């Protein structure tokens, strides 16, 4: 209805995949590269008074450039809509994975968990928090690598639950502790059939420790699942934790391996736009999160996954 016209120059829309909170999520294809993307759609009239909060939050997400975070490619604002185009993760949720395998071994949990820690550390290093860590918000890519999305009650920290002020970073550590327990046990540490009983169990902080957990596992859970947020392990101490280090002998590399422009991607854009190299480089370097940014980031992802850097 005219809000979709600009978008439909660049993307072919596939199926809705998520009628989430404030935003519809559609699957789509970027025409020029033929790459699948996820498109978050919001209506500006129903955001109303929140429209500035969101526009500002969108600017924070532009800086989230990290191998274990789903990347933002394109922001398009029309008269009535905001469209956000995001990195597609075909592998589905970690939630699905844990159900299929029942529970992960300590060794496999460790591989999974270092990736989460990696991304969460990066987020906190930029002065942000995720605030909603759970297996539904962690996706696998085609190489079985984890990507964080969506910047529930079972994973929420005691202070958050009481409606007190809370530090995002501290709440993220509690939530990762619940994630850790779920990965290794195959079930929640705190569960109940009504909200009040659940809230109470979370506040009391007592949970069962299954007899298959290693002493090292038990200890790391005890450092993360501390009802008093002050008593919780710091990010610093988590990246170099003994359990984290087991079978690896180096700490979690959390800093972004993502950049300087990639010469193959620039070449292919210069060819397509019939430009000099230096002209394309200047234009890409504006980083407007327009169609050019989108195409560039999608070629950079074809490269990163070994594919050829080509436009149609
Ligand atoms: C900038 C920081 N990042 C963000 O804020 C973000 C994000 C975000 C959110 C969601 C997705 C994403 C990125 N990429 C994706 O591929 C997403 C979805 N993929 C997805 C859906 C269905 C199947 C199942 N198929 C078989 C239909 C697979 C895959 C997805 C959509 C809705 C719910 C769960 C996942």
């Amino acid at each position: 209805p005219k809000d979709y016209d600009e978008l439909l120059k660049y993307y072919e829309l596939h199926e809705t995949i998520g009628t989430g909170g404030f935003a519809k999520v559609k699957l789509a294809c970027h025409i020029l590269t033929g790459e699948m993307v996820a498109i978050k759609i919001m209506d500006k009239n129903t955001l109303g008074s929140d429209l500035p909060r969101i526009k500002t939050e969108i600017e924070a997400l532009k800086n989230l450039r990290h191998q274990h975070i789903c990347q933002l490619y394109h922001v398009l604002e029309t008269a009535n809509k905001i469209f956000m185009v995001l990195e597609y993760c075909p592998g589905g949720e970690l939630f699905d994975y844990i159900i299929s395998q029942d529970r992960l071994s300590e060794e496999e949990t460790r591989v999974v968990f270092r990736q989460i820690v990696s991304a969460v550390a990066y987020v906190h290093s930029q002065g942000y928090a995720h605030r909603d860590l759970k297996p539904e918000n962690l996706l696998f890519d085609e190489y079985h690598k984890l990507k964080l999305i969506d910047f529930s009650l079972a994973y929420a920290a005691p202070e958050l639950i009481q409606g007190k002020s809370y530090l995002g970073s501290e709440a993220d550590v509690w939530s990762m502790g619940i994630l850790l327990y779920v990965l290794m046990c195959g079930f929640l540490p705190f569960d109940d059939d009504n909200v009040m009983a659940l809230y109470k169990k979370i506040m009391r902080g007592k949970y069962d420790v299954p007899k298959w957990l290693s002493p090292s596992s038990i200890l790391l859970l005890q450092q993360m699942l501390q009802v008093d947020p002050k008593k919780r392990i710091s990010m610093k101490n988590l990246l170099n934790h003994p359990w984290i280090m087991q079978d690896y002998n180096y700490p979690v590399e959390w800093q972004s391996k993502n950049p300087h422009l990639d010469d193959d991607c620039v070449t292919e854009l210069s060819v397509h736009h019939r430009n000099n190299r230096q002209t394309m480089e200047d234009l890409i370097s504006l980083w407007q999160y327009d169609h050019l940014t989108a195409t560039y980031l999608l070629l950079l992802a074809k490269k990163a996954r070994g594919k050829p850097v080509r436009l149609r």
